[PDB]
């Protein structure tokens, strides 16, 4: 059939309890990671598709980027903590791969404060214990899928996306192919 198990998705020989329904895991120094979120709108595009009542969840990694990937870690989960994702997504890509002007951690911060968090605010959540578990989430997350490398994604710790297995030539119907094989997973 049109779906089929080593095409469109793979299938996780040891599935993951409790995993949320739709996981993606990116990192801000990830070229083709910054493909997916600046040109292609992947993660957009999926929620868009996604069923009633089906959610989709982004977790950081930080086998890229040395310590500072380290801190752009625990930045994303004061990211979660504070519900500022989707302000904070497209000026921490540019900031890491565009411009180069992320070098450190208080680099990190002053995105947050330009995008309207102010600093106190992200100092107490950098320093939260949510904010700890938040990264010891993510990355008990990935070592659950035993992740190699991003991005990646899964549906229902269950299956992984292939988009090797996708229309490359025309990056519209790319999108459209990796949303429509999420929502087929999320039913299935």
């Amino acid at each position: 059939a049109q779906y089929e198990d080593g095409k469109q998705y793979t299938t996780l020989e040891k599935p993951v309890a409790g995993a949320p329904q739709v996981l993606e895991f990116f990192s801000f120094f990830c070229p083709h990671c910054y493909q997916f979120a600046e040109v292609l709108h992947i993660s957009d595009n999926v929620k868009k598709k996604l069923p009633e009542g089906v959610k989709m969840t982004k977790y950081h990694v930080n086998f890229m980027g040395g310590d500072l990937g380290k801190d752009l870690t625990q930045a994303w989960a004061v990211a979660m903590a504070l519900g500022v994702e989707d302000k904070v997504t497209v000026p921490l890509f540019e900031g890491v791969q565009k411009t180069q002007t992320i070098r450190s951690a208080s680099d990190i911060r002053d995105v947050f404060i330009n995008a309207g968090i102010k600093g106190e605010e992200y100092d107490a959540a950098w320093n939260s214990f949510v904010v700890k578990s938040l990264v010891a989430q993510q990355e008990k997350a990935a070592a659950d899928v035993q992740l190699r490398g991003v991005p990646a994604m899964f549906v229902n710790g269950k299956y992984q996306l292939n988009p090797q297995g996708m229309d490359t030539s025309n990056m519209d119907v790319f999108v459209q192919q990796y949303a429509d094989t999420v929502k087929y997973l999320s039913e299935k």
